[PDB]
């Protein structure tokens, strides 16, 4: 694409008369005459009287907005389809946008997933951190330091305003999920006068401490695990047993044997038709994936029943869904993009004592996710080694002129807990719409109570009353 040139739309190669095109944006907005990024867009034209475009972001970070728009199209309320062009976009560095963040080969990822990743002795910590340093080196080798430095949400928000103008909208109508609510609040702060409407489903509090938010997310997934297990306990054949007070214990009786009990570095994978088998780390990841929605609880139950017989096929497939590894062993770039974006969106945690204390607390908060006992050591995260500095700093959202917005928060959301949505709505001086459930996000996913509130807000600007629940 040509910087400043309008989007050339062409039929995508797909539901509707979907149109696809690219938009050029500067890599560095302070160097407009420099390197350029090409953002991939998809557009489903409105069927009635068009108000404008409804631009979505599915979250992640690292998740394709084009893929999400294709999914949302199938569950879009008729009224929204009539009045809005549904538009998805791949953020800079993500999926079909170019250049795309790449760090790991398919083999790099496969080799890491084969490891139990439970050894937190000094030797185990050293091994993890060495792997992490080699990962970062690969990101730098394949991507520019310059491109890595500018993939953050602060620049995504600027890209979003360019997208708004390229779509012909005077003002933005935006729906953001999870991480996408950070795009939303960043956009709201820099372009408050351009915001027509914003729905933010699954909230990120930009003023949160990174460690406490991580521990609240650990608690969220343990809460979800507990709700899954109490449900399972009522059902015949529950692989975690009929006593939910012992479900964590029984769970570990199923996954812990995937680790050599005398050498925590040795995997004893459960048998699968796939040549990989099921490692302990993939078992945990596959469990986390299933706790995103009750619609995946049946799959977790199938996966744990398989583990009773030392089989791991379903948990492996759940982990592959989390990692976005397709049936040919190919990963999309969501994993690498997620890290690179997260590491520039706030100052990383580099203090060893804080990281060690975090692991001590996480083991108690989310025992389903921890193997063995606290060792007194824990590895630094990937961002502690990141080679370019943060481009955003934690702070409370301040956008006093912003139109009323709607934050949707699910009471037992494991990934973006409920209270984070309460806090974000407070900072935005917006409306809080509550959904009672144990899932991450809910908008345009089959609930007419939620969707009716959202439709009325998008079309007529009507916000839900204080205390609205679905
Ligand atoms: C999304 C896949 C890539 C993960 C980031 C690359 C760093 C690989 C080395 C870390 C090994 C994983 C063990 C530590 C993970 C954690 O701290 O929770």
């Amino acid at each position: 694409p040509k910087l400043g040139q309008p989007v050339e739309w062409t039929p995508c190669r797909i539901p509707g008369g979907a149109l696809c095109g690219k938009l050029a944006v500067p890599v560095d907005y302070d160097r407009p005459d420099g390197d350029v990024a090409a953002l991939a867009l998809i557009r489903f034209p409105a069927t009635g009287d068009k108000i404008g475009s409804l631009v979505i972001n599915p979250g992640g970070p690292g998740e394709s907005g084009i893929e999400a728009a294709l999914g949302v199209f199938q569950t879009l309320p008729k009224r929204v389809h009539e009045r809005f062009d549904l538009v998805g976009f791949d953020p800079r560095g993500v999926a079909s946008s170019r250049p795309a963040i790449w760090c790991n080969s398919d083999a790099d990822n496969d080799r890491l997933r084969a490891e139990p990743q439970v050894d937190y002795s000094r030797e185990g910590v050293a091994h993890i951190e060495n792997e992490t340093k080699q990962f970062v080196g690969r990101c730098v080798d394949k991507m520019g330091k310059n491109f890595l430095a500018h993939v953050g949400t602060v620049n995504v928000a600027k890209d979003l305003d360019a997208i708004r103008a390229a779509l012909g909208d005077d003002k933005l109508t935006y729906l953001g999920y999870s991480y996408g609510t950070r795009i939303g609040s960043a956009y709201a702060e820099e372009f408050p006068q351009r915001v027509r409407a914003m729905i933010l489903d699954g909230a990120v509090d930009p003023n949160a401490d990174p460690i406490e938010a991580e521990l609240r997310q650990a608690k969220g997934f343990q809460d979800a695990f507990n709700n899954y297990a109490a449900d399972c306990a009522k059902n015949a054949g529950c692989p975690l047993g009929a006593d939910p007070a012992k479900a964590v214990e029984v769970y570990h009786s199923l996954v812990d044997p995937l680790v050599d009990p005398d050498n925590p570095r040795i995997s004893r994978p459960a048998r699968t038709k796939d040549p990989r088998g099921l490692s302990y780390s993939d078992a945990i990841v596959g469990t986390i994936m299933a706790l995103y929605s009750p619609n995946l609880w049946q799959h977790l139950t199938d996966g744990l029943s398989e583990l009773v017989d030392n089989r791991g096929d379903t948990l492996l497939a759940l982990a592959d869904m989390y990692m976005r590894r397709d049936s040919h062993g190919r990963y999309n770039n969501s994993g690498d993009a997620r890290v690179a974006i997260n590491c520039v969106d706030q100052p990383p945690v580099t203090d060893r004592d804080k990281v060690i204390d975090e692991d001590r607390r996480a083991r108690e908060i989310a025992p389903f996710m921890s193997y063995g006992k606290f060792t007194g050591d824990a590895p630094l995260g990937t961002c502690a080694f990141w080679p370019v500095p943060p481009t955003s700093q934690p702070h409370a959202v301040s956008a006093p002129g912003l139109v009323p917005t709607v934050v949707v928060s699910t009471t037992h959301d494991p990934a973006t807990p409920y209270k984070a949505g309460v806090d974000l709505a407070n900072q935005l001086r917006g409306s809080l719409l509550t959904f009672d459930g144990t899932q991450h996000t809910v908008v345009f996913q089959g609930d007419s109570c939620i969707d009716e509130y959202v439709t009325a807000y998008l079309i007529g600007g009507t916000t839900p009353p204080s205390g609205a629940k679905c």
